[PDB]
């Protein structure tokens, strides 16, 4: 008992569906590391993330796909977690430094930038403008302490300097997750759809065209875990499109490779500054950088830059950086992912809304013009629909943003000819514009509730009655006592489907065992048989009590 | 504390009005489908008054001039010459306002900037007012559910 | 409504066969066996 105690932690069991259709258990170690490092924070938050994505977002053939594709790139999320844990060599060892700080503290940067932006705004909110000195207005900080504007000036030059670090370790930190899913999903693509040997991508698609860039640079799987893609490639469609054409497309050298199997010097000739000056690739360079520079992140933290070095031109523009909340704190992400989950119908709508105001201007610039009287000054009239640009521009501007209709902005119908035209006119304009028309702009985050509410509720939900892996419901495992809760701690457990891949990846190729050589095999392959499906070890072993 | 500060002064016994809500069940559940997304609605006010002083330093240095809330020619009374008084002022007017703010200032017509406060009152509107309002009602409507 | 009717109906085909109405807690027991079903074995675009 004190031994199996002891090693609980460390045997980890899972269940393939192995040979002959029998479900097999598989016992192994998780090292300490492993664990430490999957049960760090971020990846924990990762974790829930994917499980949202692949729950919500739907897939139930691809489910095993996207679960070994969480598999791969956490595995790189924890090898940039332990690299980063805490004259020429010196400033090489010196600069590792910084950037290693930088993106431990990437997370306490973003948040020094939030409330560095907050003291800013509240010193700006005494600002204050007159016509003296401290037809032309001069604005000063007007303040009773003395300190204020040194404290406005220091602090704008703290907050610059915070976001610079902000980008620089976002560049060190999130941007070789984003390089290495895009170079996996292109050697995914390379070697089992030959998506630039057999079937070239559309026109359209920016990101099919884009990739052709880093096919022939020699640096091509850098920051994937292979780098043999491009002699798979070579092996596997070479002999039908043409091997010297693989050559030539994937820039590689058909006699060096050969030469480089047999004998490869590994000297370090050039040991100066000027290596890093000529084995820079400059073709990669420009693809990773056209990479970046498209991801939705970092460009709203260039945008943060822009915005930070604007602030010193003028001290305004800081309050830009107030918005750094909304994608800041998680409950404002909810809030605005609310009221953008139906942006496209709330646009559609507001286009809807102009279309029939404007219709409603064609029939009372024709009809109701002599009604739209803004001046008292019976000897300047001021018709504000004597002209389409004006008549449109003024329903659009007061009849809407009115709290009735249009009726009650213009001349009184009462006493007229077209009376009960106008009556009709105002009662219509207020039901289909005011009180419909605005009641939808009003539904539709209203609904967007209701999304976020089931998407929530239905994931929580799944979880807690069906078993991620196998599938198999509650209903089925609850028989037993705590049933599901052994079937989801034990048997079938994603934790421990994350070590087994990493430990199959640490262990020496000629010392796995037979089952963990299958596995292995299909993991190269990239056949998810072995993930049991419908199947479970208690399931299999009914008559023989488990 | 209440029962004696009434002794002190005698409309102190109103607070205990309050003890209805503590009390009767029906208004109990009312009053959890309110506070039940109690801090989603903290949230929301403060992105309230976040956007609207976002609207108070474009108002500022823009559209500065139209905010006169004096008809005395001899004594303007500029709400927005000051960057504490125009922020109050947009808080205080412009979200209590059945529009935005555009029905609390000058008439933008005849102006070089026509467009620009046009832009800027229905913007207003349609973000603090029908929008951030709505989010406001409906958080207790989705209580409800 | 809206909203109910149109998860209603992806609900409907992700969860039923439109052909024999057996659920998909059926075919799964096999790997991808729904899939199977309703690409292979009862297929309405087969019965056009
Ligand atoms: C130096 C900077 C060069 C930047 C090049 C970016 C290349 C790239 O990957 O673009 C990316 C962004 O592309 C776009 O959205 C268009 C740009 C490719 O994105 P995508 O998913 O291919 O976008 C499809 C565009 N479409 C949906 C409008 C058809
Ligand atoms: C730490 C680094 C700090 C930032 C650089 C130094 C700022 C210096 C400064 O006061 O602002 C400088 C501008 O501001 C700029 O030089 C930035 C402008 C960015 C535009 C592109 C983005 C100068 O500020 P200023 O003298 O008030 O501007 C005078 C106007 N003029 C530039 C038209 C002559
Ligand atoms: C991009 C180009 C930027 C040009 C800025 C510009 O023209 O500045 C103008 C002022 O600045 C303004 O009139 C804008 C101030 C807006 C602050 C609020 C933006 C909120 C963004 C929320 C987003 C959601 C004029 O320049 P200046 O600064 O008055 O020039 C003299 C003063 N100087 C010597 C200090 C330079
Ligand atoms: C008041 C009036 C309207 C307010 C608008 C509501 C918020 C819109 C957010 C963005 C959006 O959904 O835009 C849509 C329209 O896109 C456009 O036509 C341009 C929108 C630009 C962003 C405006 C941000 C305003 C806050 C595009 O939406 P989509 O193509 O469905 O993809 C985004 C939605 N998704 C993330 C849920 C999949
Ligand atoms: C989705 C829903 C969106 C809302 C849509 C509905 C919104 C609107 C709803 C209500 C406003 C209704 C106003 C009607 C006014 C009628 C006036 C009349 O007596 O007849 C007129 C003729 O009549 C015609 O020319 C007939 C065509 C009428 C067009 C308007 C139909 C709207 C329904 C009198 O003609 P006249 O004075 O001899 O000629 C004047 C010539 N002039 C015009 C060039 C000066
Ligand atoms: C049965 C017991 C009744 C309560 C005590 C007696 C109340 C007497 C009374 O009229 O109120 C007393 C206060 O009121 C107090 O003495 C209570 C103050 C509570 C403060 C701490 C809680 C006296 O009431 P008063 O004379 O109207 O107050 C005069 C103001 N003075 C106290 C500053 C001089
Ligand atoms: C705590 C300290 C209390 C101090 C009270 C105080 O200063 O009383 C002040 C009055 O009282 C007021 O000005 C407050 C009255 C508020 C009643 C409504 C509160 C509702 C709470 C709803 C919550 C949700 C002044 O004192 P006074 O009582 O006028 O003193 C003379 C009169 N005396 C001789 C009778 C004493
Ligand atoms: C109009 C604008 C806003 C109105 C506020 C809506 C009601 C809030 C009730 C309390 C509340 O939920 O406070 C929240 C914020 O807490 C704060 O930041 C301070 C709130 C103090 C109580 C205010 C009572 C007003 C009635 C804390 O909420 P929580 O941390 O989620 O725990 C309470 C909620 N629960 C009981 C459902 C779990
Ligand atoms: C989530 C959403 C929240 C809402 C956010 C959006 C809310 C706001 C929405 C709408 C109001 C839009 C008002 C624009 C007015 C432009 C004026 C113009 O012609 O250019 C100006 C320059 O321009 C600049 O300085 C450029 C930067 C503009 C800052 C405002 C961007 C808002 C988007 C003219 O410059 P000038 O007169 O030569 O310089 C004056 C100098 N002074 C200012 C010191 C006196
Ligand atoms: N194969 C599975 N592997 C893991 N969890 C599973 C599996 N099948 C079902 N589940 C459910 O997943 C849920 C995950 O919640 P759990 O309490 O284990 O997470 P946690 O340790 O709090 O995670 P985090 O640190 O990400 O918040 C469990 O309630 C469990 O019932
Ligand atoms: N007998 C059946 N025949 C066809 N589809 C079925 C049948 N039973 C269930 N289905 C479901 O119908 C769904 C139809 O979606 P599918 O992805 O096949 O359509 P599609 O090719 O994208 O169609 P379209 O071109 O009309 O958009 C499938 O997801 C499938 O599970
Ligand atoms: C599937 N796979 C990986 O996912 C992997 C790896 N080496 C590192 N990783 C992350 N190897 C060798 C591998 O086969
Ligand atoms: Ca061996
Ligand atoms: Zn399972
Ligand atoms: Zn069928």
């Amino acid at each position: 008992e004190s031994i199996l105690e002891y090693f609980r932690p460390y045997l980890g069991r899972i269940e393939i569906m192995g040979a002959s259709r029998r479900i097999e258990r598989i016992y192994f170690e998780i090292s300490e590391t492993n664990r430490a490092q999957w049960e760090m924070p971020q990846v924990k938050e990762s974790k829930r993330q994917f499980i949202f994505d692949v729950v919500n977002e739907g897939g139930e053939a691809e489910k095993m796909e996207l679960f070994v594709s969480f598999c791969e790139d956490t595995i790189f999320e924890m090898q940039i977690a332990a690299q980063i844990s805490e004259f020429w060599g010196e400033l090489e060892v010196q600069r590792v430094k910084f950037l290693n700080y930088l993106s431990r503290n990437f997370y306490t940067l973003r948040f020094l930038a939030l409330f560095l932006a907050f003291a800013i705004n509240f010193i700006l909110l005494f600002y204050k403008v007159s016509d003296s000195p401290p037809n032309m207005v001069y604005y000063f900080l007007e303040e009773s302490t003395g300190y204020m504007e040194p404290a406005l000036w220091c602090l704008s030059l703290l907050h610059t300097l915070v976001a610079f670090l902000c980008i620089i370790g976002y560049n060190c930190l999130k941007v070789p997750l984003v390089i290495f899913k895009r170079e996996k999903e292109l050697a995914r693509k390379l070697e089992f759809d030959g998506l630039y040997i057999t079937e070239q991508p559309g026109d359209d698609d920016v990101k099919g065209q884009w990739d052709r860039l880093v096919l022939n640079t020699p640096s091509f799987p850098s920051n994937y875990w292979d780098k043999f893609v491009k002699r798979k490639v070579l092996d596997k469609h070479g002999d039908i499109f043409g091997r010297e054409r693989i050559a030539e497309l994937l820039g590689m050298d058909l006699a060096s490779l050969e030469i480089t199997a047999h004998n490869e010097r590994k000297p370090d000739p050039p040991p100066g500054l000027l290596t890093w000056l000529m084995s820079i690739d400059v073709k990669y360079q420009i693809w990773k950088f056209g990479v970046i520079f498209t991801d939705n992140s970092f460009l709203y933290l260039g945008w943060y830059m822009v915005m930070s070095l604007l602030g010193h031109y003028n001290n305004f523009f800081f309050a830009a950086h107030l918005l750094d909340i909304a994608m800041g704190v998680k409950t404002l992400r909810t809030i605005l992912s609310s009221v953008t989950h139906n942006g496209k119908q709330l646009v559609m709508t507001v286009g809807l809304l102009a279309v029939v105001v404007y219709l409603y201007t064609v029939v009372a610039f024709n009809f109701f013009r002599k009604f739209y009287n803004k001046s008292e000054d019976e000897d300047e009239p001021d018709m504000k629909c004597d002209d389409m640009m004006t008549c449109y521009l003024f329903h659009m501007y007061v009849g809407v943003r009115a709290g009735g209709g249009i009726g009650d902005e213009i001349e009184d119908p009462a006493g007229d000819e077209y009376e009960l035209y106008r009556v009709v006119f105002d009662i219509t304009f207020f039901f289909f514009v005011i009180v419909i028309l605005l009641a939808i702009i009003q539904g539709l985050i209203i609904d967007a509730f209701g999304e976020l509410r089931d998407q929530q509720e239905q994931v929580k939900e799944d979880m807690e009655t069906k078993c991620f892996i196998c599938g198999i419901g509650s209903d089925y495992f609850d028989t037993t006592p705590h049933g599901f809760e052994t079937h989801t701690l034990e048997e079938h457990n994603l934790a421990n489907y994350m070590f087994f891949l990493m430990y199959l990846i640490n262990k020496d190729e000629t010392e796995h065992t037979g089952q963990e050589s299958y596995v292995w095999k299909m993991y190269q392959e990239r056949c998810w048989d072995f993930f049991p499906a419908g199947d479970c070890f208690r399931k299999q072993y009914e008559d023989q009590l488990s």
